[PDB]
C-alpha cells in the first residue's frame, strides 16, 4: 500500500477510565506499526496502539463499555469487534474511516477470555496483519480456585504470514507462530507476538507457586494445542467461564478466537517451557519460558 | 466419470413416515447432481437426494429406522452410514449396487446432531464429492433450556475441494468452506453447501430472541472454530447431547463429524454474521448471515 | 546422518519393576530402528526400545517414577518427557549423551492418559523421527463407569513425515497418518504406527461387549477427531481424567499430545473401523479395524 510505505507510527497508551460503577470508558487507535517478529524480520502491522496482538483489556463482568476508535491508518479503514460483547455488528461494529474517530457502546455481561480484534472486510486480512487482542472480563463471583493461585500471567498466540499477502493468508502455511504476553499488574512484562522475548526474558515464578495463565488462541487461522512442559493443568476454564470447569488436563485445545484461564503448580526450581504441541508452530515460535526460582 | 459426463439428476424429496411409535421408515437416493458451490461454479455432486449436504434427517431418541437406499448413479456404488445409530457396519453400512435399493435397520438411542455419511471406500473420495448430512436426535427429555429457546435452524459446514480429485482431497487446501441450512417447520430456508446463499438470502430473527442452532461440521478434512458475531452462547450441548452442557463460550471447537446444540440471545438489530473462525475457511465462504429486526 | 546409515538396533524390552508401594523403576532406551511403515516404505525410526510409537507404561496414581533413558543412538543426544510428571525440564528431561545412560526422579499424581517424547532440541524433529508414546496412570479411585467394561485396549494416532526431514516437518502435510495399538494384558496386541496392521489384525470383541479404549494423539502437528465407525460412545474422560466426563459424543476431538478415555457397546457381529474422522488423514493410513464376534 503506497500510503504505507516510510509509515511507523509510535505506539500509543490504551486509554482507560471506569466512568460508573458498571461502566467504562476505552479508548483505542488503529495504527500501522513496525514490529520485529523473528529475529531480522520487520513487520509493518496492523495494529490497535502500535502493539500486534494489541493492548490488555479488563473489564468486570457487567460492565458497559463506550468505546472509542481513532483510526491513524492514512488510507484504510478499521473497526473492533470484541467477542465478550452483545453488540449489532452492522450498527456497532463498523467502520471508522482514516482520520477519523467513532464510538460504540455495548455490554460485557459473560466472564471470560474472549479475542477482539478488527471487523473490516475482508477480515482475515485485517486480523491476519496484526489486528488482534484480547479483552478479559472477570466474573462477579470469581473462580471457584481462586484463593489458590499464587500469581497470574496472560498469554496469547498469534500466526504471522507473508506480508500483506492473502493467497498465503488463505492458502499457505504460517511463516511464524507466536505468543506474547500482557500486563495485569505493574512490573508484568508487556510484549508482542514474537519469536524471541518471552524465550530470551522468560515469564518468573516461585518454587511451589500455582500460577494461572489467561490465555486465548486468536489465530487467524490455526487451532492450539497450549501445553506447559514439567506440569499438568490443575483446573481449567474454558473460555474463562467458571462453569466450564476440567481438571487435570496435559494439553487444552483451543479453537481459533478460543480462550481459557489455566491454572498449574511448579513443584522445582528451573526453566519450564510452554508450548502449542502442535510442533510444527512450536517450532516456527511459539514457545515461551517461565523461569521458576526460590525467590 | 465418462458415465457420469451430462449426468444431472434432478433432486428427489426425501421420504420419511412414522410406521410405530418408535419405528420410522427413511428412503433417500444416491445421485449425481449439479450444485452451484460458488458464483459461477459447478460441482457435479455425488448427493443424496440431489443436495449437499443431504436432506436433513429428524427422528426421536428411541427411534429404529429403517433405511432404504436407492442407487441412482449409474456406475458407482453408493453407501450409508449415521452416527446417530448402533450397527454393523459391515452387514448394514454396506454397498449398494448402481440401479439397486438396499434397506437396513438400526436404532438411534442417543440424542444429538450427528452426522450421515455415505460410507463406500475410499470413504474420503464419497464424503468430499458431496455424500454428508445430517441426523438430528430428539432428546426424549429435551434440553433443560428448551423453555427459553424463541426460534431454531440447522447449520452445517462443509468444505469443496478440486472436482473428484483424491489427489487434492488428500493434500490440498479446500477451495472452498461453506454452510448450509436445513429446514426444521415449514417456511425455513434450505440450502445447498455454498459461498453465497446464506450471506444474499440471511436466517431471520426478531430483536431480543434467543436463537438455537442444531450445528454440525461435515468436513471432510477440516476442524471447525464456530462463533456468531456480536453474541456469546448462553449454552452449548455438544453433540447435541444434554448432559454436556458448556456456559457462556464465545467460539464452540467442532472435530470433523463434530456436532452441538448452541444458544445464543441476539439484543439489537443487525444483521450478525456466523463464521468458523479460522479465518482462511471464513474467507473461502464460511460466513452465514443473522439478519435480525423488530419483527 | 552418516552414521545412521545401515543402522537397525533390535528393540529390547521395556524394563519396569515396583520398588515399593508408591515407587517404580522404569528402564528405557533411545534407538534406531528400521519400521514399516507402509507396505514398501522403511522409516529408520528414531525410538524409544525400537517401537514408534514407544512402550506403553502403566502406573497407579501417586506413584515416583524412577525413570533411566540408555541412549544407544551413536551420535544424537536424547531425552524423556513424560506428560504424566511434575519435572523441572531443565534438571529432569535433559539429554543423555550417545553411550550414557541418565537417571530421573518424578511424581506422577494425576490420572490419565498421557503422551511421552523425547524433548531434545529440536523437539519437532525428535518426536516426528518416531520418539513418542503413552504413559497411562490409573486413577486411585477408578472410573465411575468401570464395573460396566468389558474389554480394553490402547490406540495411539501419529503421524510421519518425509524421512528425518525439518522443512517437510514444519511446513509439509503429512505423508502418513496411523493407529498402533499398545499392550495392557497378555495376549492383547502390541503394533508400531504403520497403516496396515490393525487393519489385516483387527483388535477383538465379543458382541454385546462395552469397549474401553485409551487414546492418545501425539501428533506431531495434527488434531484427532475420533470415532469409532456403527456405535457413539458411552462414556468419554477427557485426558482419562475422571472428573472431565462427557456422554453420548460421536466424535472426540483431541489436540496434538491429547488423550482419552472412551467406552462405547458394539451390538452387532461385524467389523468396526475406528477412524480420525479427518478424512484426508484416514485415507493417509489413520484407520484400525475392531472385528467383533459371537465368541
Ligand atoms: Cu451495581
Ligand atoms: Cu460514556
Ligand atoms: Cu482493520
Ligand atoms: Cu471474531
Ligand atoms: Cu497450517
Ligand atoms: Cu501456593
Ligand atoms: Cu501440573
Ligand atoms: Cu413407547
Ligand atoms: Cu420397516
Ligand atoms: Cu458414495
Ligand atoms: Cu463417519
Ligand atoms: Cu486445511
Ligand atoms: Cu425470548
Ligand atoms: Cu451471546
Ligand atoms: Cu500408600
Ligand atoms: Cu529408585
Ligand atoms: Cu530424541
Ligand atoms: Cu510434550
Ligand atoms: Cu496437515
Ligand atoms: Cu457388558
Ligand atoms: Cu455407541
Amino acid at each position: 500500500i503506497a500510503a504505507h510505505k516510510g509509515v511507523n507510527q509510535a505506539p500509543v497508551p490504551l486509554k482507560m477510565e471506569r466512568v460508573g460503577p458498571h461502566d467504562v470508558h476505552i479508548e483505542m487507535t488503529a495504527q500501522i506499526t513496525d514490529i520485529e517478529i523473528d529475529k531480522g524480520k520487520i513487520y509493518k502491522a496492523w495494529t490497535f496502539n502500535g502493539q500486534a496482538p494489541g493492548p490488555l483489556v479488563v473489564v468486570n463482568e457487567g460492565d458497559t463499555i463506550h468505546f472509542t476508535l481513532k483510526n491513524m491508518d492514512p488510507v484504510v479503514p478499521h473497526s473492533m469487534d470484541f467477542h465478550a460483547v452483545h453488540a449489532s455488528p452492522s450498527k456497532d461494529f463498523i467502520d471508522v474511516m482514516p482520520n477519523k474517530s467513532g464510538t460504540f457502546t455495548y455490554p460485557a455481561n459473560k466472564p471470560g477470555v474472549f479475542m477482539y480484534h478488527c471487523g473490516t472486510k475482508p477480515v482475515l486480512q485485517h486480523i491476519a496483519n496484526g489486528m488482534h487482542g484480547v479483552i478479559i472480563v472477570k466474573p462477579k463471583n470469581g473462580y471457584p480456585t481462586d484463593k489458590e493461585v499464587d500469581r497470574e500471567y496472560v498469554l496469547i498466540q498469534n500466526e504471522w504470514y507473508k506480508y500483506n499477502d492473502m493467497n498465503d493468508f488463505q492458502n499457505g502455511v504460517p511463516s511464524y507462530v507466536v505468543f506474547s504476553s500482557k500486563a495485569l499488574k505493574p512490573g508484568d512484562p508487556n510484549t508482542n507476538g514474537d519469536t524471541f522475548t518471552l524465550k530470551e526474558k522468560p515469564l518468573l515464578a516461585k518454587v511451589g507457586e500455582k500460577i494461572r495463565l489467561y490465555i486465548n488462541n486468536v489465530g487467524p487461522n490455526e487451532v492450539s494445542s497450549f501445553h506447559v512442559v514439567g506440569t499438568v493443568f490443575d483446573d481449567v476454564y474454558l473460555d474463562g467461564n467458571p462453569n466450564n470447569h476440567l481438571q487435570g488436563m496435559q494439553t487444552v485445545m483451543l479453537p481459533a478466537s478460543g480462550g481459557a484461564v489455566v491454572e498449574f503448580t511448579v513443584t522445582r526450581p528451573g526453566t519450564y517451557p510452554i508450548v502449542t504441541h502442535q510442533f510444527n508452530h512450536a517450532q516456527k515460535g511459539a514457545v515461551a519460558m517461565l523461569k521458576v526460582t526460590e525467590t
